[PDB]
């Protein structure tokens, strides 16, 4: 049941990055258990978050009797802001004296030190200090964050996911765990270098749509169709580029080169106006199955529903509501079924460790 | 040396989340050893790509001589279209029989099994089909891509370096590796998870800049300043809201409650009105260390000497350019310093393993 399987893991804060690693744990086969006060405001219900499939809550407020459950545990998901964590009867320190098999994992946007680490902040602003944020969107608009898929989980959830199995492999042959600062804007910085590999070797530039990965290349960005719906084209090698002006109806004569740079501004024209000639359909339908990198926009509702996504089996359907499978995909040692987020808080003696 | 100190590693393919997945590993301690033909076109040169830093290029055109390497090393990132691996001499089987200890890695945009599998495509493709795409940006104008963040390393370098890290805890107890299969448009997906929550529960609208995170609130969004520079504002909870409130200069009775959704059009206003009457400077000090979660959008250039950033050195100046420091980060066994990108390919019988 899960590569994962056997390890016990103790989930404390309950927002975003923090219980979002908590699921992944669990989907691989972990003992995951989420510790929290009983009159928790959460929203939604616990047994309606899909963030906590495959946990058990346990109501505990934070009475230190807890140091006696992580000595038992094989990781502490700490996602307090600093120091409130150590400032209760648990902490690095402390747990280290019941048990130095711990892996004190923490995931923050600022980091346990610094000037800002007692600041507080949200995805959208810990991408702001990182320079993501001001690379991101159209010229003139202000700049639009993601959703939270950045910094909350693409660069914190995923960060401490990655630092947690890291850490276990580490203890896994020094018998001997540690402490994982799992920094958000660390985490992002990182999903970042390609950028700065970029900054040092003078491809960026100042002002925004000017890069090619940041809608500055008519070849890579979004185009509205006739319905209104839109379409994603990221025809970047040039053969790719061929099958795109293909199936737009386009000779290779009419359009600017891709080298054009300054015929930019004419080849967008030239593309919006074909791709906004037709609807969505019929623009799938063309460049479907070509290597042309031209697909369309899909919905969450149209997601769900997709060909390939449903062969993958990537979104299913699980008791209940549709929501994302485990990942990634082990073939020896996969993912066992997705449970459901649990129905009822699970006593304490009940445990198993 | 790194937690992940005596990894073999062996990286394929030469473009985004491969390479990127190579460089935290040897981030991280690995010893991770690139495979690629003489004649590589890479941009830039590979000695100057922050993402093959403490890595060691080997010239080796795929000549099965290679399996002869697998089999003493420990993983193989496996970078190249699904089945072109396993093409050549190399593949999941081939490399079973030479090591089964061998853990065979493999990014990909859309899988290996599916129809799309064959498709080529790149980050802003895969966010096309997860409906993650189609929930960024304002209204009217499509979707735009926030760079290459969220699919290429967000939900793909960072997928398969959990699969790789994970594969290894697992065969680091079955002593047996395995295949582990990364998908970005699953990873995505999975990133999305907290979306399919709100999904199922009814939190999400039709159309864009209608959820909390999407830029439908006014007080989760960016501003711009009088200097034309931005302000990133993430005043969710009430608490922060208040600060938000006060450091901006306007009465909780001037402004529409959090409540009244169908005042944020006016509430929008009131905040771009004072927000555009200092510059970015000024309201950086203003908000400056109180827990509004106001921060000032930083540039790439703005970033690196940031105080924060500067103090938990994320973004580090090593020997050259700038770039971004290891992450997560340990309290026992650290990463070591940042060595360069390879200077020079280095022979093959020089290896180690």
């Amino acid at each position: 049941g899960g590569p994962l399987a056997g390890v016990k893991v103790i989930e404390l804060g309950g927002i975003g990055p923090g219980p979002h690693a908590g699921m992944v744990l669990a989907d691989l086969g972990a003992d995951v258990v989420r510790v929290r006060r009983p009159g928790g405001l959460t929203m939604p219900s616990e047994d309606r978050d899909l963030l906590h499939r495959g946990k058990r809550i346990v109501d505990l407020d934070v009475p230190q009797a807890m140091l006696e459950l992580a000595a038992k545990a094989d990781v502490l998901l700490d996602c307090f802001r600093p120091g409130t964590c150590e400032r209760l009867g648990i902490g690095p320190d402390d747990c280290a004296s019941v048990n130095p098999r711990l892996i004190f994992a923490r995931i923050t946007g600022w980091g346990q030190d610094g000037p800002l680490a007692s600041t507080a902040g949200h995805d959208i602003n810990y991408l702001s200090q990182t320079g993501a944020l001001a690379a991101f969107g159209y010229a003139d608009r202000p700049p639009m964050p993601p959703l939270n898929l950045v910094a909350d989980f693409g660069g914190g959830s995923m960060l401490v996911l990655l630092g947690i199995v890291v850490a276990l492999y580490e203890r896994e042959r020094s018998g001997v765990g540690q402490v994982v600062d799992a920094a958000m804007v660390d985490g992002v910085s990182v999903l970042a270098q390609m950028m700065w590999t970029m900054k040092g070797i003078g491809s960026l530039r100042d002002q925004r749509e000017s890069f090619l990965l940041d809608g500055g290349a008519p070849f890579y960005r979004c185009y509205e169709t006739s319905d209104g719906k839109y379409m994603a084209v990221g025809a970047i090698e040039p053969q790719f580029f061929a099958a795109l002006l293909s199936g737009l109806g386009l000779s290779a004569a009419d359009v600017p080169t891709q080298l054009d740079v300054a015929g930019y501004p004419q080849m967008y024209d030239i593309f919006a106006e074909r791709f906004a000639s037709r609807t969505r359909d019929e623009w799938t339908r063309v460049f479907a199955g070509t290597d042309a990198c031209v697909t369309p926009v899909l919905a969450w509702s149209e997601a769900a529903n997709n060909d390939h996504l449903k062969a993958r089996s990537t979104v299913i359907t699980a008791h209940g509501v549709q929501q994302a499978a485990p990942a990634p995909r082990f073939s020896r040692t996969p993912a066992g079924p997705v449970r459901p987020p649990p129905a009822a808080a699970t006593p304490i003696d009940e445990i198993n460790w």
